[PDB]
């Protein structure tokens, strides 16, 4: 059994977040802009060791972001983990209008497909070519050149999505959803330029890149994720 | 331009010709029609390469699901074998059977659902390609893959040997996260990956007590079928 922080109370959402570094936010970021979008009430809990038993029976993948949060009738709590879980989570708990969640089985439908290619398709593309570049002990070039071949083949996928007519988003025509948060941080010309391609290439994804960005909530998110450690408190609850 | 015989009355899924290799991703959503009883057509693509089929999915794969809108004036689609089991929840699941009753259980859901989303099912995807598929092999990457593997089932075993755990999500009853580990977590897979899948007896003990399941045997039973029946590539009778 292991036993929590003294400082780590459930007294509304708590988002677990790292020290705020260029490799450790494109993640964390994600439920940060839902929240902020949302103005959902949320602490910051800065966790100093993914490792440490506490934290690993909050996520078992010993990762951030992870939420710990009350329970709707405040008596229990509950917890997500997985970038794309959490950002599930916080539209069913307080997206009560389905305005990044979908209001409708159809808007729904589209949220979902566009979301979960990005989690089964360019995250996990992006995390491992990430991985053997700078991580794996041994350089791996044909396998690096391969993962990088299939994020161009990713990039044409949301190209070619956002040229269909009046396509303004991933998902729903009208307005950006839980899908458009979770791709961002891996369709953005920052990230394209770490993986050594040309964003230019994809104009209208590009150009969905800078309107997203544009947005209040997700500037303020980016902002604050960078800032995590860095403030008068350097790990656990921040003030 | 769409084949003449793709109608969509009903929910349509959009599967290959049967094979020990092209139905560990289609059995998913067939698993969950299947537990659920909803009505359905079967639709047999003979090329995921034709124009019409990436206009359903961009990613050129199967599963993919045409079906009517609730209130049948349109047409709507999914596809990633995650985004149909969270649809056929959706618009067939009202009680939350497999999709969760409250926020409570569709938060373990989605946790154990995602972690295959992203985890196990992208990284056994990639350990077969560069296996089987990629020009050159390069066995440092295998390798690796395969470690990330033994990983996975390391986290899935955790889980299984929690008080009262008998499902990755809920202790009760299993749900779409389960529906979508299974194909990855059992005997024949671990097998393919050159794994002993006796190490992690909890997980083991899990994949048996799915397979027992009715709507398990059927789903298997059937999509190993499709494509060898009366009709070979198209809408099934």
């Amino acid at each position: 059994m292991s036993e929590r922080p003294s400082d780590l109370v459930v007294n509304r959402l708590v988002l677990f977040v790292v020290k705020g570094t260029a490799t450790s936010t494109h993640n964390t970021v994600k439920p940060l802009i839902l929240l902020e979008e949302l103005g959902v009430p949320h602490d910051i809990y800065v966790v100093e060791k993914v490792s440490a038993p506490w934290f690993s029976e909050i996520n078992p993948h010993k990762m951030v972001p992870a939420i710990l949060d009350r329970s709707p009738d405040g008596r229990d709590t509950l917890r997500a983990w997985e970038s794309t879980s959490t950002l599930m989570y916080i539209a069913d708990a307080y997206d009560k209008d389905g305005t990044f969640g979908g209001r409708n089985v159809q808007e729904r439908s589209e949220i979902n497909n566009w979301l979960t290619l990005h989690t089964a398709a360019l995250g996990p593309t992006a995390k491992y070519w990430l991985y053997f570049y700078k991580l794996h002990p041994e350089k791996l070039p044909k396998t690096i050149e391969k993962l990088r071949s299939n994020i161009t083949v990713q990039y044409d996928i949301l190209e070619r999505r956002l040229n269909e007519p009046g396509q303004q988003y991933l998902a729903l025509k009208d307005r950006p959803t839980i899908a458009d948060i979770a791709t961002l941080p891996f369709a953005m010309k920052s990230t394209a330029e770490l993986f050594g391609l040309e964003f230019e290439k994809w104009p209208k994804l590009q150009e969905w890149s800078v309107r997203m960005g544009e947005r209040e909530a997700v500037k303020r998110a980016w902002q604050r994720v960078a800032g995590f450690g860095h403030g008068e408190k350097e790990y656990g609850m921040l003030e």
